[PDB]
Formats: structure tokens, sequence, C-alpha cells
């Protein structure tokens, strides 16, 4: 019988956006005990990247702090005061890989971690979002209503502040119940190793894929044509510069459809450019929601970038010498099956061995060990010459994963 928690017990907090209010909250954090419940909000889909537009904390006695990073930077707040106030306290985060890069970028230094998402997965929780996890362990429902908000909106509305507060409101109580359960399932040291690793990986700049410009939707329709790819490259790059400069989501400045369209058509002049309508008109987000007015706020920034700016870029791309145009295991089992059936036979023996361990320990198979590490291991015509335990370790698997898995995997490979 879950109960809806509509507001925090202490009420909806005011935003901390002045230097005195920051120094006050830091003092209260210094005066408090136990773990630090943490979270962050970002204006994804609206602003450029993954800059935090809100930062949320709770500590027993200090209560909930909703901290405005941009206002506090302008007020000249020192985030090192925060670190000194908190010390080596445990940070509780749900999916810590999301918020640790942003915390690191503000200059915060979490020294210990409890990841409630990581813990839920190890425990075998099949739906592991915050709301599903707190209902499972605390019998309390959070109505997650303002998840896709533009967190750059000032002043922050009371409902949004309430959402942001509710996201740190139950994390210390979550940790307590989930530690007790991990210990009883005998997974507490597995948990700890996964926290250690997440803090190592997350606290630092976030992962960007190998070649960013290649991630334009429908790019495959243009991959045979290297001059089109030079156009896609050039357009993506300039769009990325201007999106960062003007602090706006890149696809609000120029759609992927427009990029692919002009890469196909290759307009050589101004009249040829004007015939392509999409690149001459402002991007319009239509979702038939209250969100439409929220995107429409960015129209004056969108209008600041003119069609002519893309026209110049297409010219540059088309003036490139042809010799300057651009061109571990496959994740797709189809590729394995079609091209390397003998390697796949070995992999399938490995996969069923890892699945068996998943069952016997009641841990999701992808959590037991990262599926890609097993694929990389079997991506060879000499699988019996693998030092399984060492290879898996060098891949980035944790000691507990190697100790649980490697011998049985070695046996499966041998047959
Ligand atoms: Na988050
Ligand atoms: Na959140």
């Amino acid at each position: 019988e879950p109960k809806l928690l509509a507001e925090p017990r202490e009420g909806v907090p005011n935003v901390i956006d002045t230097l005195p209010a920051f120094r006050d909250y830091c003092s209260e954090l210094a005066s408090s005990h136990g773990s630090l419940a943490a979270d962050a909000e970002r204006a994804s889909g609206f602003r450029y990247g993954h800059e935090d537009w809100l930062v949320q904390f709770k500590r027993d006695g200090a209560g909930i702090g909703l901290l405005d990073p941009q206002a506090l930077a302008a007020a000249g707040a020192d985030w090192n005061d925060f670190n000194r106030a908190v010390g080596d306290a445990v940070w509780i985060l749900h999916d810590s890989l999301q918020d640790l890069p942003g915390f690191d970028e503000l200059g915060m230094e979490p020294q210990r971690l409890f990841d409630t998402e990581i813990a839920a997965r190890l425990l075998g929780l099949k739906r592991f979002g915050l709301a599903a996890v707190t209902e499972h362990f605390l019998g309390l429902t959070l109505a997650k209503e303002h998840s896709a908000a533009d967190w750059s909106y000032r002043p922050l509305p009371r409902d949004w502040r309430n959402y942001a507060a509710l996201d740190v409101e139950l994390l210390i109580e979550l940790e307590t119940k989930m530690r007790a359960e991990l210990k009883r399932q005998g997974k507490m040291e597995w948990a700890q190793e996964e926290f250690d690793y997440a803090l190592k990986e997350g606290l630092g700049p976030r992962k960007e894929h190998l070649i960013p410009w290649m991630h334009v939707s429908h790019i495959t329709e243009v991959m045979r044509d290297r001059q089109a790819l030079a156009i896609v490259r050039a357009l993506w790059t300039r769009r990325d510069e201007l999106a960062r400069e003007y602090d706006i989501a890149p696809t609000l400045l120029l759609s992927d459809s427009s990029i692919i369209e002009v890469a196909k058509r290759k307009p050589h002049n101004a009249a040829q450019f004007r015939s392509i309508r999409s690149i001459n008109e402002r991007v319009r987000i239509h979702t038939d929601s209250e969100q439409d007015k929220m995107f429409e706020r960015y129209a004056p920034i969108q209008r600041k970038i003119k069609p002519s700016m893309w026209k110049n870029i297409i010219q540059d791309a088309l003036a490139l010498p042809p010799s300057e145009w651009p061109d571990s295991a496959p994740k797709s089992i189809r590729v394995w099956k079609e091209r390397y059936p003998e390697r796949l036979q070995v992999l399938n023996r490995v996969r069923k061995a890892v699945s068996q361990i998943a069952e016997d320990t009641r841990t999701p198979v992808e959590i037991v060990i990262k599926p890609q590490y097993l694929r990389n291991l079997c991506w060879t015509d000499e699988p019996r010459k693998r030092d399984v335990a060492r290879f898996l370790s060098e891949q980035g698997a944790r000691d507990w994963q190697v100790s649980l898995v490697a011998e049985s995997v070695s046996r499966a490979i041998e047959g």
C-alpha cells in the first residue's frame, strides 16, 4: 500500500542564490551528521550541454538546499567551502554517472559514494528508476512530474522546486534500507566495489563518442557519398560552435533533416539554397504540449543565426579537395553469426555460463559483467589462449566480477 509523498516533510525550500545564503547552508552542512543526499538538474534539450542549472542537497539537520550554480558563481561563492563543510561524508546519488561530471566541474570533491541505482540493480530490481526504487523500499510514491523541464528558467516555480527537493528527500532513508538488504543478500562488497569504480569513472569530464559529427540522424542515407559526409561534418561543426556560443541545444539551431537534405542536394549557389525550405526556416518544436511555449522562448536566439551562415559553410565544404573528405568486437550478433560462426559458438557457451551465474546469484546478467567484455574476449580465433581472469580485468571488470565469473568462463571456452 504505497503512499504518495506530495511535498518534503520540511516543506518546499527556497532556492539558495546569494552568497550569505550559501555560507549559511554550508555551516548547517558542517553542523550535520551522516550521509549527503545529492542530485542535479540540467536544461537538456534546451541549453547547450550538461551544465547544471540546479544542484540539490540534503543532510540530517541542515535540511534541503536547492542551489542555483549560475547565481552563486556570479555572487562569487567558493565551492571549496562546500567540500570542507561536507568532508569525507558519503554522497548518495541515483545513477551517479549522470551527476558526477557536473559536480566535478563545479569543483566539488565527493570522497565516498552510495549509488542507489547501482545497488538496486545488484539487488535484482528490474525497474530501477528513482520512483520505482523508493516505492519498493520505503512504500512511498514520487510523482515525477517536472523531469523534462527547462531548468534554466528563472525564477524557478514552486512546483519545480518541490520536484527538485523531493528527488533528494528520501535518499538517506533509501541508503539505510538498501545497505541492510545488500548485506542480507551478501552483495555489500560487490556494491562497494561498484561505488568505488563509479566515483573513479564519473568524477571527471563525461564520455563523448569517438567521432561526434557522425551522430546526425539518418546519416546512413549519405554514407556512400564522402562529399555529402564532408558537408555533414562541416555543418555539424559550425552548428556545435554556435550552439555553445549562444548556449542552446544544437538541434534548435539547425535540424538533422536539414543537414542530411543539403548534403544530398549540394546547393552550389544562393538560389539553389533557397529551394531547400527547411534550412531557410527556423526550427519549430511541435509536441502539442505546454512544452511548445517553453521551446518558443529560444526563438530570439534561433533568429540570431541566419540561413546565410549555413550557406557559407556548404560552400566551404564543397571547396574541399576530395583527398580531405572523410571515409573490439561488434555488438551485433548478426555480424558474429554471418561472418564468424565459430567465434559465436564459443561466445554462446560463455554467454550461457554467465547467464547461469546470473540466475544462481539473482543478479541481472548485464550487471554480473558487462556484455561487451565477453564479446571482446571471444573476438579471436584463439580463445583457449586467453588468460580469462587477466583479460577481463584489463577490460575494466571489477575484482568481484572476475572472481565470480572468470573460471566458469574459462571452462566454457575450453568446452
Ligand atoms: Na539525476
Ligand atoms: Na533529478
